[PDB]
């Protein structure tokens, strides 16, 4: 299992540039073709949520597009700024095991060794996040018949406060609930998360919680100050890959920079 | 507690650059006004190892002076680029708690709700890591004596293979010793290191173990490939953060970028 | 009273570049979440004239959606690229006192300890500037009435020639009449200009004379050289502040720069 | 007349970086190639002072080699980060007629329609500014015997507050002495400093009174917070004109940026 | 007789960009006010071919516009990824001797020292080149009826193998043909080529053969790889200047770079 | 065969800079890393001098100690800048070839399907080239004794005016006895010179004659302008390889630049 992972991808219609000067779909369209260009080739490639940056159909158009050009199966799921009855009927075409209902929109992957779960944290009319019982218990469903084999659930909202005084406040608003599953199933080891637009991690019981950078537009985590910054500092992604019995993540420079060089011993250490 | 962690400073001697090209002097010199200019001022920096890049006196001489100018209590480990000997002489005084003797520098710091340990993994003669004797044994006290409250070790070779082609054949050589050590005491919840030049993160039972980027240049990950690549990607550190009963760790870029903005509801989505 | 102080802004119609290739749309809508951006918030934001490029209704649509996102109030004046009619039907509505009557477009603001003088200066058909009778008896009206208290005047063309080469030809025409009145009147002390794109100063008796960078591009300063350059040379504005008795205008850098760092004297003269 | 004024050079010892990281000696080399290379050649070029960082024999040996490579005579003047008794041994053969008495040092230029003064507010053993008796003095002396040709000062100190929170307690301390041959004297109409690193200007009766930017860091202004920051901002100096009867000065970028192109009526605005 | 000679500039439609990412239009635009603003000014302008990038109606409405806005003549052929009805259609006014047939584009021109010959290669439903014999029997009539004068020959495909393993499986597949020619007539000395986006040279009996850059992304040369890659690397055109009796051809960098400055001996080898 | 074919490294001493600014030292380390990193490796380097800027001894030791750290055989020869003894001294062992006679340094290449000529046109104490007596006839004999196989030399001053106003009067002054070889013999097909910094090309009877940009700074051309200019415009080197018959020279951009990414039909015009 190799998976290439992004999110918060904040499509703007046609000729528009989100807030008016951070071309996110040109930027876009340049990580689709760099994960094309990749050597080593992953099996899917994962968006964890806000696709577009208004849930407007236009936006929708673009992001249909743009994420249609990849040479990858992909598994989508939506965010706050997304919507739900569009998402499903732009989107589903790219990742038809969403389904048809576009309140409960999630699935399952059983392909490789560890089996991955798609679920729908955004709420219609808030920032927040919010874990539907019906999603609560597919997710019981899916970990019981899983038994031993470990799961990884990808959702768009932390399940918990992480600190950040900006992004804690719209977090996953009874995310207690996945925690509640994690503590019933050690079968349940990684959740992924977009949202924060920060590679934020942190650990409870056996499983692994991290958020991702965005694509394009970054937020610096602040502590104690509450002003809704963002930035275009460097973006990236994760990658996800099996090592034997290791699920391990790593991130990958979005960004075009300098190198790579071969490392030579003599002009490392000049005599 | 907030810590500011950094990596593989490479320190080179006062008129050189790293392979004649990479400024990592200045670029470290930045890095550290950087973190002395924190509107959220860390309690302590920690420095994984790799300080030096050729375990020269003089690259000592550059680094005493840059890190000295860190207006913070340091935490400094040594890796394979480092000379022990030498790194005891001019580094002890800038944290004085590894001891005298440059064979045995461990440190356990007790001053916040979780403990911090912080160990050698570095070997005299080769690249690849090595836990001594001693260092397991010691270890394994802190943890035994340790009860419930929750540990975090700081080493500069990773304890596990991560599937990096160029990087895991010179991991840490006998880490499935501290990986016993993850399962047989559950207060041992994370594990940071160096030597890999890149973010990179698992779990294995409770334990939380991630790599980190380099502050100047980074190795990029690959599978299947050996060639010894570097390139200039963009450089960052980890902030660790208590969150009540979490350990929390966020990416911190340290590349200037455009930003940051004030998020506007108007100007996200115009009518 | 802290004002911000911008012109020039170019704007093209919605997906058209100025001359093919500078995006004025989104630089001046960086520049706008910028300003809405700023730790010291300004009282009020002018704009020194050339608002749109081409005089077109499909430009003006375009200033109103980004200067209409400003969250200040806004004084605004036209330039030679400006076309009176469709200035006053579009940027009206966020300047209203303006007023009704796009040929004697002007404004006097008493909110501060210095009185604002908002003049147009355009001529149509033509680049070169002119101040009409009514506008010179009208400033005559208000310096009268003004007596002791400071006046600072805003207005596109500079009125006096300042031996720029290619920008020269085109000032204002007849700026003997706004020289007359600072020779009239010692209450007059500034006149800030656009039109130049460049920081230009100089001194008329007791009132300081200035034009303005643009936001977008620049035009750079010859005396003997009359080819029509324009460069991207930095952006920048000016913050006009009252300091007790004194106006004092500052340059504030619109351009993403590395920085700030803190000082600190261990670091400035190492030993 | 045409006079280049940089100001705030800053000049380290020869394998040093300013705070570690910043090359102002190779930024300031830059700036005299850029100066030597104008098409329209200066008269003379004025450093305001500031020259060099730490008041070193090794910087100034820098500083005499550096803008000992202008192809131009020069006027400098000391700020509080020069040493009075090293800047005249290393620099008074650039500017012989700075004299021969280090606590002194001051010269009046009567070769242009101005008359130009330099003077150092420098003082030993503090940041802030002071004019001695024997300068104001022999200021006066030159106003009083000097009728109605105009003068211009350059100083390193501002005369009087700007409002610079960073800046202002550090200006002269006893400018209001300078301030009061303003007012006795009309001739006395140009004072230019250094210090700010900060284009900002202000008008006190005829005397226009200006801060310039430094040639490599700048400071930002903050009205209300004292951190001591700088950043890289874009560079630039003034260029003084004698146009007719006015001064003039502008703004001349020293970045490297896009341009120039030529405007072209047709491509502005296409049909 | 000067030239400037660009090819390959792939324009899109408006507001779009090539692969959705590449502004090509907006590049395009630079490199005409480039060529507009150069100080030594050609006599006309080559493209050499793939004016448009998908051979649509609206990007050659843009390409009409843009290069409609050179000040200069032009002198514009086909190459694979244009449609030669519609660049008959929409180019032909600006290159008025391509002529009225649409499958015999060519033209001589005989106003400078060397003759130009304006070829087309292009043909319908591949991305091959091909001479058509009506080609090569006009180019036959063209140098025996030229005798002594040099010829110089334009045309998108390179004639002959480069070694290039993407484009040469692409080259003139019939390039033969060509090189049958400059053995038959001494007097073709010149074949400058489009198509493989890099400056590769070759000589074959008294001909040079080159191929261009392309204006905004270039193509690397690899020997034995034969993934599709293009890039960003440095674009450039090429000057041909007639030098007495030599023609020569000098690369010419469009992209935005620091300097000029001026070579002083004493800056140069400091004493 | 392949070739990497660099030039005009101008080489500094340990701590210095180009012109103070421009650092040759690093810029050539990271060419050599750029090189030494190549998929596609070469069977040489050559470097067609100006390999040292001042002709100084300190320059040599770290042109030996850089250009000594590519892993490729080495192909030197001197500019008007190298100092011939020391040229020898220094360099000798990295070429060995060249001989022991610092008057006389040349050589034959014997190993590939084309003869390579290395020669020295520089002359003591002036910029111009010269051929020495020995050298023609050296050049004669090889191509004299070497019958049909093709021979290509190289040299660093072209032997022909190339029209460039700068670089023109300092070209080899007896150059056109090298053009008499040309003549006499048709094995003769590429000459291949630095001293320009520009790719500048030419064909004369059978051989292509060419110059090469610098590896840092490059010259521009200008036809009337003699202002001794230079700029940072991109670096860039010559690949020469062996296609069949065919002598092939690629431009290799040595710039840091965004790709490659690969190409996609549908991404490249979507429908
Ligand atoms: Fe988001
Ligand atoms: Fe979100
Ligand atoms: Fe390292
Ligand atoms: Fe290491
Ligand atoms: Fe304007
Ligand atoms: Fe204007
Ligand atoms: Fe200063
Ligand atoms: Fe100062
Ligand atoms: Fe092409
Ligand atoms: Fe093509
Ligand atoms: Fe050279
Ligand atoms: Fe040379």
């Amino acid at each position: 299992m190799l998976l290439a992972h992004i999110s918060d991808t904040h499509f703007r219609s046609r000729g528009e540039k989100l807030y008016g000067f951070i071309d996110v779909n040109a930027a876009n369209a340049d990580v689709v073709s760099q994960l094309n260009a990749l050597r080593e080739r992953p099996d899917a490639v994962v968006v964890s949520g806000d696709i577009v940056n208004c849930g407007r159909p236009e936006e929708y158009q673009v992001a249909r597009q743009i994420l249609g050009s990849l040479n990858y199966p992909l598994y989508l799921i939506p965010g706050n700024h997304d919507d739900k009855a569009l998402f499903l009927e732009y989107l589903q075409p790219l990742c038809p095991q969403l389904g048809s209902d576009a309140n409960n929109m999630r699935c399952a992957v059983d392909d490789f060794a560890t089996r991955l779960l798609f679920i729908d944290s955004s709420r219609a009319g808030t920032s927040k996040g919010w874990l539907t019982d019906e999603t609560i218990s597919w997710l019981e469903a899916q970990l019981f018949e899983g038994g031993d084999k470990p799961a990884t659930i990808f959702m768009h909202h932390p399940p918990l406060p992480l600190g950040n005084a900006q992004m804690d406040p719209i977090a996953c608003e009874n995310g207690h609930r996945l925690l509640a599953l994690v503590e019933r199933f050690p079968s349940l080891t990684r959740i992924f998360c977009g949202h924060n637009h920060s590679l934020t991690m942190t650990q409870y019981r056996q499983a692994l919680i991290s958020t991702l950078p965005g694509t394009v537009h970054q937020v610096p985590y602040c502590h104690a100050d509450t002003d809704p910054y963002y930035d275009l500092s460097p973006a990236s992604c994760l990658m996800h890959r099996q090592v034997g019995e290791q699920w391990v993540s790593y991130q990958h420079s979005l960004a075009h920079y300098a190198g790579p060089w071969l490392y030579d011993e003599n002009i490392s250490c000049p005599t």
